[PDB]
């Protein structure tokens, strides 16, 4: 009872202080810094989705060792998302993001020098574990600096870096290793998979370097009884914004902010305390206040991720089938399709950013889910490569807005002390949905076109039906 009152006062005062600080240079600099980490995450997603499965053909492997790489790295990403999301509520957003990016970079670097398939599997699994935690931490970290007036608009532009990371991975795959033999022979002669792996690790290193310059989230400090650090961070934000805008004479007027109050044996007891706190935070999401919201968010996230990652493997096989049919009358195609998808998402991002705070998160999510279902059903009517590409671009452009709205809802539906835990759980569920979608839609290669399309459309329809029951968060202070 007392704690809820104190946290409500803290949220109100934090929104007032964010309004006093304003929006400007600091927020955009942090936006680029966190976009670097999102770009690294997109690079890893593309590498798991397209590079490794094609490389498995070159690396002669048994029938048992066909799906192995992608499956196990996605499982590592699923584990890491939950782990780092849980730890971010206890150690801090910046600290856990730095640790996860360091793990990802170190093991991506190590994977280049391996001389075995199993060692490469191990290194890439650990790299996936490191990279899994980026999205929840990045989104919560950036949201805790945005006022309620335009938080949704500024959060909607974060996925462009994920798209750019996918495009960068596709371009580097096409350039460094086009139709080459992935063997553990390459001799690191530039056109090598080792060189490709080394180049793919640059965004993570740059993200670490940039993130070392940014301050920890002051909301985390306030929620954990660190008044002075949060005050210093807020003063830094205010001074940066006012100096950038040409008003260095303005003085930060905030005085006091509401605050909430052998070696291996010690490490063990501290780690047990951390684990207990993380488990308690996870179990709190299924309490009487948040259980229904958690279940509905789980359903919507699972359906959207399942449909998207099913289509990501269904579409290239359909393109290959159409090309074969035309002929009977690789990497560059994937890169071109990724570039076109990144271009087509941009109008959807513009519309979502401009309408999120104007019409609300619920209407955006519902309309975009309905349009995504309609476009997924429309995908079945294409009968040529160009028509299929245009329909997929339309589907992506209409569907990205639902993802943006769901990110905003996930940020705003949970309290600050458990936001990253809930987001990490939902992102791990999304990774599981991606695994299931890829595995199931791979079995559909030999059957027909219509059935996978109908399956994905039904999943999107279920997600749209579930989206209607979520509560609206527009106009509220950040919990
Ligand atoms: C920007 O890409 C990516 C980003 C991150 C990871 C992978 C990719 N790339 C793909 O997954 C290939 C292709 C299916 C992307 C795509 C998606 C949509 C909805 C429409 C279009 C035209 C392309
Ligand atoms: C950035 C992000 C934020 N929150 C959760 C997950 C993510 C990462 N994404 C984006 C999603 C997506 C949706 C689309 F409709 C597209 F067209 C597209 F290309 C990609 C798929 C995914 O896993």
């Amino acid at each position: 009872a007392q704690r809820r009152k104190e946290r409500e006062e803290l949220a109100q005062q934090y929104e007032a202080i964010l309004r006093e600080c304003g929006h400007g240079r600091f927020q955009w600099t942090l936006y680029f810094v966190l976009g670097l980490a999102l770009m690294a995450d997109g690079v890893e997603v593309f590498v798991v989705g397209f590079v490794l499965p094609s490389a498995e053909k070159d690396m002669c492997l048994s029938d048992s060792n066909k799906g192995m790489l992608g499956l196990i790295v996605y499982l590592g990403m699923m584990v890491g998302a939950f782990l780092w999301g849980g730890l971010a509520d206890r150690l801090g957003r910046r600290q856990c993001l730095l640790i996860s990016l360091s793990v990802n970079s170190v093991f991506a670097f190590f994977s280049s020098f391996v001389q075995g398939y199993g060692t490469f599997l191990f290194c890439r699994l650990l790299s996936g574990v490191g990279i899994g935690g980026s999205i929840p931490i990045v989104f919560s970290y950036f949201s805790e600096f945005l006022a309620q007036e335009k938080r949704g608009e500024h959060l909607s532009w974060l996925c462009m870096f994920w798209m750019i990371g996918g495009v960068y991975a596709a371009a580097m795959a096409w350039a460094i290793i086009p139709h080459y033999g992935w063997s553990f022979g390459s001799a690191y002669q530039f056109h090598s998979w080792r060189v490709f792996v080394l180049v793919c690790a640059f965004p993570s290193v740059f993200a670490i370097g940039a993130l070392t310059t940014q301050p920890e989230s002051p909301r985390f400090f306030l929620e954990n009884g660190k008044h002075d650090e949060a005050w210093m961070v807020l003063k830094q934000v205010h001074d940066t914004n006012m100096r950038a805008k040409g008003h260095p004479e303005r003085v930060f007027s905030v005085t006091h902010i509401k605050t909430i109050h052998t070696w291996y044996q010690r490490w063990g007891v501290r780690a047990l305390s951390l684990g207990g706190q993380v488990w308690g935070n996870f179990l709190s999401c299924f309490g009487p206040e948040y259980r229904r919201i958690t279940l509905m968010m789980m359903g919507v996230w699972f359906t959207m991720s399942f449909s998207y990652y099913g289509l990501t493997v269904w579409f290239p096989d359909m393109i290959r089938h159409l090309q074969a049919v035309d002929y009977a009358s690789g990497a560059y195609m994937v890169y071109f399709v990724s570039f076109l998808g990144t271009l087509a998402v941009l109008p959807g991002n513009i519309v979502s950013a401009l309408l999120m705070d104007k019409i609300g998160r619920l209407r955006m999510l519902a309309g975009s889910s309905v349009m995504s279902c309609v476009s997924c059903f429309f995908l079945s009517f294409g009968n040529s490569e160009s028509a299929m590409i245009a329909l997929l671009c339309l589907f992506g452009g209409v569907s990205i807005a639902s993802w943006n709205a769901l990110d905003v809802l996930t940020v705003e539906l949970y309290p600050s002390d458990k936001r990253t835990t809930a987001f990490g759980f939902l992102n791990a569920l999304c990774k599981l949905a991606a695994v299931l979608g890829i595995s199931i839609f791979t079995s559909f290669v030999g059957i027909t076109k219509a059935a996978p399309i109908l399956f994905a459309s039904a999943a999107l329809a279920l997600g749209s039906s579930l989206a209607l029951k979520l509560p609206e968060t527009r106009g509220q202070v950040l919990q």
